[PDB]
């Protein structure tokens, strides 16, 4: 079998991507945040406290002949940027992209935090991590892609996506024509569970090219790109008036800049970032001060490849019996 579903940014600034997910029978369709830097498939429900939905879709189990409360599990997450949700869970039928599992657990919440609250546009989110960092307890339980894997054509997903524009995920097979010359396969450790690798190393704009290991993780769920201060601040030195900011979280710069590409390695191979993909515009609205696509990894323990260095690339997360991680040009 294989599926494919398109992904949408929820905004101007691909803050994020939405992609719409079946659970359920008849359906119920939520668009969901497909996170490859975790593991648990959450939903705002008809269980959530009232007061922490503000016009997201819910799924209502009980309309749903194929629910099944899994008894006595519950979850509880917490997430890199500070975000949690928790509740109890179901079992259900989920289909993406005309790829259904059955008995795929669907977490149910019952209490999110205020980010989730105020973006109406997520109504949760679905994990594509390695299933042992999944929340479930007393009884772990698998991805979306855990489950279908067997079923696939291929042990494989793919991201493609957009810049300011919608992309597609598919599972099972690799669309190659969704990508210019080849795709560089470069090897993961699974030890902290996410798809994480090594990159070979950077270059800023036309700059020479430094070759240093970066070991990181491919995070979809992650809006922008985290490195190590050194790489950050090499890149921000090239940018007239560019600075780092205590008060606003990182680097801003001016928007009347034209900001220089990012260069990351694959191997032997090279993605290229435009400098346009770094822009995340305003700090406030008005403001001439904008925020950047690149920030220091420092404090946060991991480097982070997310949606601004994936969306440069056409991504395969092999999820074959030694997982690997591919990448090409698009």
């Amino acid at each position: 079998s294989t599926g494919s579903a398109t992904t949408t940014p929820i905004d101007s600034l691909d803050d994020a991507y939405i992609t719409p997910v079946q659970i359920g029978t008849p359906a119920q369709t939520l668009n969901l945040d497909f996170d490859t830097g975790s593991s648990d498939l959450w939903v705002f429900s008809s269980e959530t406290t009232a007061s922490e939905v503000d016009g997201q879709t819910i799924y209502t189990p009980s309309k749903s002949t194929t629910a099944k409360l899994l008894s006595g599990a519950t979850w509880s997450i917490s997430y890199g940027d500070g975000s949690s949700s928790s509740g109890d869970v179901y079992t259900d039928t989920v289909s993406v992209g005309g790829l259904t599992v059955t008995g795929q657990a669907v977490e149910s919440a019952k209490k999110v935090s205020s980010s989730f609250t105020e973006d109406s546009t997520i109504d949760g989110l679905l994990g594509l991590a390695f299933s042992t960092l999944n929340t479930v307890s007393p009884t772990q339980q698998k991805t979306f892609f855990d489950n279908a894997k067997a079923s696939l054509d291929s042990p494989v997903f793919t991201a493609d996506l957009g810049y300011h524009a919608p992309g597609t995920y598919n599972f099972g097979f690799i669309d190659t024509t969704a990508y210019t010359g080849s795709i560089t396969y470069t090897a993961v450790s699974t030890k902290q569970g996410f798809w994480e690798w090594t990159s070979t190393g950077y270059a800023v704009g036309s700059g020479t090219f430094k070759s240093t290991s970066i070991d990181g993780i491919a995070d979809t769920g992650t809006t922008l790109l985290y490195l190590p201060a050194t790489v950050v601040s090499a890149y921000w030195a090239q940018v007239s008036g560019a600075k780092s900011s205590s008060s606003v979280g990182g680097y801003v710069f001016p928007c009347s800049a034209t900001l220089p590409s990012f260069t990351f390695g694959v191997g032997s191979a090279r993605i290229v970032i435009p400098g346009d993909y770094i822009d995340f515009g305003p700090i406030s609205t008005g403001s001439s001060s904008c925020f950047g696509g690149i920030q220091s990894s420092a404090g946060i323990g991991i480097n982070i490849f997310g949606d601004v260095a994936l969306k440069a690339a056409f991504v395969v997360f092999n999820g074959a019996t030694t997982p690997t991680l591919g990448f090409a040009s698009k």
